[PDB]
């Protein structure tokens, strides 16, 4: 699924996204923009051999299975598959652990280089929500 701007805005609310560790719902699209450009179905290899999945970019290195990443971990506990539903919940539920981890949002380096100290806000405006 690719989501439109205001419809991703209100289902990362919906899932108790904004403001969440002190992150407004503008850093939140911004970073999916730049990661995904809103397709839940975006999958990205990296050179250690680890794959991001899904509208955040989580990473199986770390986060999730999905059986082909040597020496990872799975610390939300679910498959990578999971990360590329239509439905966000998977993806959101992980975020939560990732951005509480010790470094915040800049966890994802998109975020660190494209949205970090610009008018995130800009990404949620005008939406109803
Ligand atoms: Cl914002
Ligand atoms: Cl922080």
């Amino acid at each position: 699924k690719v989501f439109g701007r205001c419809e991703l805005a209100a289902a990362m609310k919906r899932h108790g996204l904004d403001n969440y560790r002190g992150y407004s719902l503008g850093n939140w699209v911004c970073a999916a923009k730049f990661e995904s450009n809103f397709n839940t179905q975006a999958t990205n290899r990296n050179t250690d051999g680890s794959t991001d999945y899904g509208i955040l970019q989580i990473n199986s290195r770390w986060w999730c299975n999905d059986g082909r990443t040597p020496g990872s971990r799975n610390l939300c506990n679910i498959p990578c598959s999971a990360l590329l539903s239509s439905d966000i919940t998977a993806s959101v539920n992980c975020a939560k652990k990732i951005v509480s981890d010790g470094n915040g949002m800049n966890a994802w380096v998109a975020w660190r280089n494209r949205c970090k100290g610009t008018d995130v806000q800009a990404w949620i405006r005008g939406c109803r929500l």
